[PDB]
């Protein structure tokens, strides 16, 4: 039965931010819902076409109503994570007609619904097919980033600000071990951050020439990985924009913190303890956003948290607590937090699986009415 005790009673002291345009912007948004391991799944078992990579990881199509379903929850903002590269061919990386189609189907069931929708290039890394953030392969990235965001721009030209394009997911070197984090001794990676840096510029650079409403929509860019300490480090630089916009540059950020609690599995060392009363582990949520705060936020520049949440360990109380306090310690800070929903309820691998697609119904209904609890407030 749902019980509602388990969402804690908090009194988080708002903290100083500037009204501005680009701050507002975001407060708007309010919350948002990832469709998880949909578009961007890029391989598996059975694919017999190309748009069943749309239900190759998750297991069903995605319909009007459970988008429906998501915004009577309180959600405003849907992220589409993509993968392209799999639907792209040719030497100018065409993008199929067929999968830009179902895309666009997906993007107005959100747009219908008066929504907020972000749209990224995501699992795209790929030396061959893709991108890969280092100089030797910086021609083959520079021809798909240009390429491939030239298209999407103009086939969704007509889209106002309700419209937000994220030109890359989490930019890494993969493979290496430095993958999944920013060690700035490492002379590969600091390659990788400019590299990182001149493809961000890249991408704005192509939209922005677009013109039109894609000249002055909102764009987010991630630092390496997409990690905190990739956005905050002295190396990150933001892109220039075209003369005339002002602010209209998001930074993104992905951050399952702490990642023993929030993503590793009970079976490879993780716990499923984390006490909102421990001052140790209030750190591990509060280090980042602190960090975020002082170099962005408190100056005025938007943040987005892209991705965040908690697996399931059995452990339903510690992750309404866990949730609650980590939306409510962001919008304190003025960010934005967008919940990862992989829509796995298997028992085996991430269970990232909140709504239930199938019935069109959530199944930790706690952690989400905690979540819309202490997110952003809605003006009329």
């Amino acid at each position: 039965m749902y019980d509602a005790s388990l969402i804690p009673n908090l009194q988080i002291p708002q903290k100083n931010i500037p009204n501005n345009d680009g701050m507002n912007f975001v407060k708007g948004l309010r919350l948002g819902w990832n469709l998880g391991n949909t578009f961007d799944a890029f391989n598996g078992t059975n694919i017999t076409n190309e748009l069943d990579y749309e239900t190759s990881w998750s297991g069903i199509k995605t319909t009007k109503q459970m988008i429906d379903a998501i915004k009577q929850k309180g959600f405003n903002t849907v992220r589409i994570p993509v993968s392209w590269h799999p639907h792209v061919s040719g030497s100018d990386y065409k993008i199929s007609d067929v999968w830009m189609n179902r895309v666009q189907e997906v993007v107005n069931y959100c747009i219908d619904n008066k929504m907020y929708v972000i749209l990224n290039t995501h699992h795209d890394v790929d030396k061959v097919k893709g991108y890969f953030p280092s100089s030797q392969y910086m021609a083959s990235s520079k021809k798909y980033i240009t390429s491939v965001w030239a298209q999407i721009a103009a086939r969704f030209a007509n889209y106002d600000e309700h419209l937000i394009f994220e030109g890359m997911n989490e930019p890494r070197l993969v493979g290496h071990a430095n993958e999944w984090w920013p060690e700035l001794t490492n002379s590969d990676v600091v390659d990788s951050i400019n590299c990182i840096n001149q493809l961000n510029q890249d991408f704005v650079n192509t939209v922005r020439a677009t013109g039109g409403k894609n000249a002055s929509r909102y764009l987010m860019c991630p630092g390496y990985v997409a990690s905190p300490d990739g956005a905050t480090n002295d190396y990150f630089r933001m892109p220039n924009d075209i003369s005339g916009n002002n602010n209209k540059i998001i930074v993104s950020v992905h951050a399952y913190c702490p990642w023993n609690f929030a993503g590793l599995a009970m079976a490879d060392g993780g716990t499923n303890a984390w006490n909102i009363n421990d001052s140790k582990d209030q750190s591990e949520v509060t280090w980042f956003m602190d960090n975020i705060y002082n170099k962005y936020t408190s100056r005025g520049i938007p943040v987005i948290i892209g991705e965040c949440g908690a697996v399931d360990k059995n452990n339903l109380k510690t992750r309404v607590e866990y949730m609650s306090y980590y939306v409510a310690q962001a919008k304190a800070r003025g960010i934005l937090c967008i919940l990862w929903d992989n829509n796995n309820f298997s028992g085996t691998g991430e269970l990232f699986g909140f709504f239930d697609r199938r019935s069109c119904q959530f199944k930790f209904p706690e952690i989400i009415d905690g979540m819309v609890k202490y997110a952003f407030g809605l003006i009329n």
